[PDB]
DNA sequence: CCCAAGCG
DNA sequence: CGCTTGGG
């Protein structure tokens, strides 16, 4: 059971290991934490992803589509327009 | 110049 | 952890 974040960008510092295009500051992203090949010397680190590009890879990330968002550490956060948003995008 | 939030 | 850099 990998784990889930979802949040507003708090930079626009991160790159979306997906499309591996740099986030900007405020928009949504999802992580899944798990340890980098380069920095095993970090455990586990968060990979942030566009929603998009991170539901592109449901399976790879090991999504479990049953849950649902619910499975998205601090979905709950969110502007409900923004959970709106997620919801449908989802499998 | 400065330095800790941010990220990896 | 250590580095880069937003944000002073
Ligand atoms: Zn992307």
């Amino acid at each position: 059971l990998g784990d889930f974040a979802a949040e507003y960008a708090k930079s626009n510092r991160s790159t979306c290991k997906g499309c591996m295009e740099k986030i900007e500051k405020g928009q949504v992203r999802l992580s899944k934490k798990m340890v980098d090949p380069e920095k095993p010397q970090l455990g586990m680190i968060d990979r942030w992803y566009h929603p998009g590009c991170f539901v592109k890879n449901r399976e790879e990330l090991g999504f479990r589509p049953e849950y649902s968002a619910s499975q998205l550490k601090g979905f709950s956060l969110l502007a409900t327009e923004d959970k709106e948003a997620l919801k449908k995008q989802l499998p």
